[PDB]
């Protein structure tokens, strides 16, 4: 319904009727261009980590609890002292115009709609200004992709402290792009603007050109980087990527306020491991010294109780939420969260956990299937 | 050929030629329609549950047993002094009425056929007194969904006892329904009276809605609630849906005389184990202090044999009766037990045990596949 | 070609091109009748344990011997002071008419033409005597299905040794038959004549009905039947069937001069384990006091290797040897065990195993896959 | 294009586009003669440890490194002091000529324009000396087929040090084929002329003929052959087909200067465990006292990583450079090294190894999948 640089962008505006968040991929489908879809859906090489990333979730049960005294499980918990409804949120992603005009606005309104916690993206299709208009008083936190230009890095973190963003999210396992074979296949070329790195060049960039700004990508990142954007902002840094114990100790060492445990949904080392596969590990060193966000792969309720009783804090989503703001907009973002929460909730009941923390506090049991 | 409120439900009387259980499921796929048979053969979630129920039987082995000394295996067995010619019995299941115009009156004749104990149940399309009128003499026991309203609950104990039940089977893991996708994609209304819920709004229920009685069942479920139920009874009180050992032994401290390890047929906690894998710690912490029956994925002779070599007393059946109820009515059901008792005599005399005891005293191996 | 009771029999007598021994089956399955295919190919209920037979050999792994210092293997061996040319020998089978109309003749002469051990069967659609008039001087064991009625007994077993049979096989693991569904889908009535039976029938069984002849198989097997056909025959006798420890030792403390582990091509105790996985253990308690026979799943060189390397003497084939007697008589069966030595000759040259003794001590790895 | 013999060759000689190395089979599927095909493409007996060399990379995974500190890694190295641009090299293969005209002479351009090291092989359809000639300076070592006659192995290690051979592969895994079912379905004679043969035919073989020259392979190889060529030669001599770490150390007692681990792509000892579920071991007994090369299943950056991570020195390719040579000749070869060369530098850079060393010092997870 909009066009830029040829590629349609969906303008839908709609609650969705969701079976469950794997059937939403098939469904947006149907009205992504194909280049697009491939650039979303993909991970790289032949995709085993990304398809494990599902499977993984079977390497853990959940018991139900016989006689457990509790009725209505509440998914409310917090973050730095921020109040959410839910433990479900956005996991960062800077293509979100491949699916939706409106982009991360839409995504804004869905999480907020929810009481869910936003993440906005560098490579948004739209500012972070716009993102945070569009959430109003929701929380939201900023994903750097840390730049050799510190002139760039400072601009965008000013621009997320004036939009009141809670915390940085600094993404540090995709120093280069995993090899992704769909965008080969499709020949795909990123149609979008990057409305940050505009703004940047229109601003303290000096009119530098945009292709000059994107290269300029960090691929030496450092402890040290972590504890300059802590003093640079005084917001609380998370480091996004971990998949080991020794990582997450040398980020809180070097001024972590959190660790984001992901493998990028499969995109990025493929023959890495599932995420789910190192959470527990890694949880029990960082042994709840700062919060653990988790994400790749979680598509159902019982995925959801298993990241938070393996020592995630929150749990985010990629793709089903892109999917669903194609379907829906605002309302089809809503859609995708009140669907999972809802699976949530049936498994907490049946699992005899009333709140977030019961869920976390929970054993898994581990037979081999 | 019976209509219920558009529902087409069978009137078919006969034997019906038994392949194997696994194969009622798409025979009985071409005569139940197509709601109703997603309703019936349908689990929670992506039905990873469900699956596993059926793949868990091959983590143990039977040693075949030569040289035995014995002939003519003997399937007699007993519960709480009660005499049964077969092991197999059936479970509970509040939807025969989907299948059968007669509902648990013709599954009540099969198991009276076969010399087995049948469970009538809460939401039965046919009342407690109906159900027991036609097993005349058999054994039945009586499956409770407790209510937040005690008048309901003593009702429809007074109506079991009255029935000469021999047991109450208090089911505790749906306190929610799972999340089932067949009845969402087959847009599915429920649509079959529920003649013990009439019964009670008519009687002692003093005309309160069906609909309003069947919100009042307890999410909150307590073990002060098992003991109040075998006070109130005097009868054995079996605590349904025990997945681990601390849920067994907290049952049994609660006044529990029983204990039936099931899943539901992976219909609730999609993510928790197969019924089979629990069982074993189940019966070790339990140590024969009181029975156990077993259900969820029962289908071969084999599965019988192991899950009796595992600690069960007593092995139920949902699904595959419900199925060929539908095929054959109360022959049908019988066909359904004979089958399976024939089954189970073949590896019985092949494993060397003469009666169902020398089945419990069994050692199953334990190779990896 | 040859029709009995309605059932076509193959008179084919050619040298076949064989592939491999598992693509016999489907070239099988063109000349033989449906009827009689599917009671040679199938299984007992899910035919798991068939499956588990053929996938069992990856649980063990060959290692390449590099500068092994070895040329041109050699597969002669011994058992009973017996010089065969090759450790695979033919597993008894009751229904070669079904295949060919020479039956076990062919049989006796492509095992002669190999310089490999014949085992004839008490249910052959042809007589001992013919059987062993057929081999020549030829080495053959006979196999006995052991009769309630001692008088069956001693007569097959005097005939037996008559015949010059050097040893006898009690086959134990088919007191009752397994739940075999193809013969139940094709509605299949065994057409053969039993020519034992009806030999017994026309002399020392003082014309005894065959079905009631048929109908006296003993199904309670002790230890002291084992001694008593010993003492009766002063033959070694051989007990087949046998796939725990415990049970090996119990026969040779019966008196067996041999253990045969065997799950009956999977066509018996159905969730049992695979053969392979527990003919190590037994080979350990046997510890070479008496001869091994191994068999079920054998297709390929590297599995005879493993099965002699794992603590077998012999290898047994039966279902490949019968498609191979459908397909071109006696010249079929030569092909079939020329084709599998060829198979085992080169896996014992890239293993530097220059003799079958050099196989049986070979130390197989143990990676899991 | 070519003709040789009935036989269809390649002449192509262009860069080819690659979505990645295990697509090119299919690719050149089209193009090769199906016999060479068949020939190229397959493993023995059911092609289980074929299909294992691939999955075993499965067993190991690679940690993603955050805050890494390193970017532009580096792939040189060094094997006997030659400076290479990569560590992935050629496996060494007879049947170059039935993918292209060119045969090695292709394959050592591609090999030169990359700064990989090339392996020329006994079998090749062009001599030695046109090998060398066509690769310049780059560094070439030559895979010996050892011959019972002495004269033959000295005439074509003569020929190798003419040609600045910089060391010997001494290939001992494959004293007689594999059992290749392509060959019999395809019913394929080898078409081609062996060039180095031929030439020993014309000179120091005084007109022996091909036939009785190829028949005249060494089945019996010892450690003293080693030691015999290591002396003769004055080079390195690396022993090829290692698949234990009792046969490494038999190789480096011998005389061997490399140990080159392999299975010869699964065209041998079906059966025997896939080659990287072996490097590990034979790298922990080798102890860095010689330098090791792996081959056997490698088509993705993730392998090669793991591979070098696990105790390679050098990683080689067979069947990807075959069809690469097919498909564009020296250009052609030149894009299969360059296209895994660019999926290894992403792994590097994602896993925080700067150079080949970091990947050899880095240590892999080992969850089970
Ligand atoms: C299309 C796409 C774009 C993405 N862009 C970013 C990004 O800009 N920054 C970032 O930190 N992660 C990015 N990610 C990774 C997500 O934050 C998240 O780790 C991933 O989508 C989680 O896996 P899931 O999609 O299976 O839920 C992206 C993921 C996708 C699929
Ligand atoms: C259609 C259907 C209705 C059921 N209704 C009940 C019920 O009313 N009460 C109860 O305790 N269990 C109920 N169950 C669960 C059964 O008691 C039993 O646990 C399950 O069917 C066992 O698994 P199987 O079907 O694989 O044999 C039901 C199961 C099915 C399939
Ligand atoms: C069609 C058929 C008939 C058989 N009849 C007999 C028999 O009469 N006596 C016996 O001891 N075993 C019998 N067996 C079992 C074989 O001796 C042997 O254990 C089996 O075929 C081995 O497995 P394989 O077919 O996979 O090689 C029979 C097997 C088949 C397939
Ligand atoms: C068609 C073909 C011909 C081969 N010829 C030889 C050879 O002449 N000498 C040798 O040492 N290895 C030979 N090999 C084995 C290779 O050196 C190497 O071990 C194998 O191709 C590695 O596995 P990959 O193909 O999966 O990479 C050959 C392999 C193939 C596929």
């Amino acid at each position: 319904m909009t066009m830029i640089n040829g590629y349609e962008q969906s303008d839908r505006e709609e609650k969705i009727d969701i079976l469950n968040l794997e059937s939403l991929e098939k469904q947006a489908e149907e009205i992504i261009p194909a280049g697009g879809f491939g650039y979303i859906a993909g991970g790289s090489e032949d995709e085993w980590t990304l398809k494990q990333n599902r499977m993984a979730f079977h390497h853990r049960q959940i018991a139900p609890k016989a006689l457990s005294g509790i009725e209505k499980p509440e998914l409310n918990t917090e973050i730095f002292g921020i109040p959410l409804n839910t433990p479900v949120m956005m996991a960062p992603a800077g293509a979100q115009g491949l699916a939706h005009s409106q982009g991360e606005k839409d995504t804004a309104r869905g999480l907020a709609a929810v009481g869910g916690l936003m993440a906005q993206s560098t490579y948004s299709s739209v500012s972070i200004a716009e993102t945070a208009a569009a959430g109003g008083d929701a929380p939201q936190f900023f994903q750097l992709y840390m730049s050799k230009d510190w002139n760039f890095n400072e601009s965008l973190l000013d621009e997320a402290k004036k939009a009141n963003v809670k915390a940085i999210i600094l993404t540090v396992d995709a120093t280069v792009d995993g090899y992704r074979e769909a965008d080969i296949k499709n020949k795909f070329t990123f149609p979008l603007p990057m409305a940050n790195l505009i703004k940047f060049s229109e601003g303290n960039g000096q009119g530098k050109g945009i292709e000059e700004i994107y290269a300029s990508a960090a691929q030496n990142i450092r402890p040290e980087d972590v504890k300059r954007i802590a003093d640079y902002t005084n917001l609380p840094v998370i480091v996004k990527g971990i998949q080991t114990p020794e990582d997450a100790i040398r980020a809180i060492d070097a001024g972590a306020a959190g660790i984001y445990v992901s493998n990028h949904g499969g995109r990025q080392l493929n023959g890495g491991p599932a995420s789910f596969d190192v959470l527990e590990d890694i949880a029990t060193a960082v042994n709840k010294q700062v919060p653990i966000i988790f994400d790749s792969g979680v598509r159902r309720g019982s995925d959801v109780f298993k990241a938070l009783a393996s020592g995630a804090d929150l749990v985010a989503l990629g793709r089903p939420v892109i999917y669903g703001l194609a379907l829906g907009g605002a309302k089809g973002v809503q859609s995708v969260f009140e669907h999972l929460n809802h699976e949530l909730e049936i498994v907490m009941q049946l699992a005899g956990t009333k709140t977030i923390e019961d869920v976390k506090n929970n054993s898994l049991l581990n037979i081999k299937y």
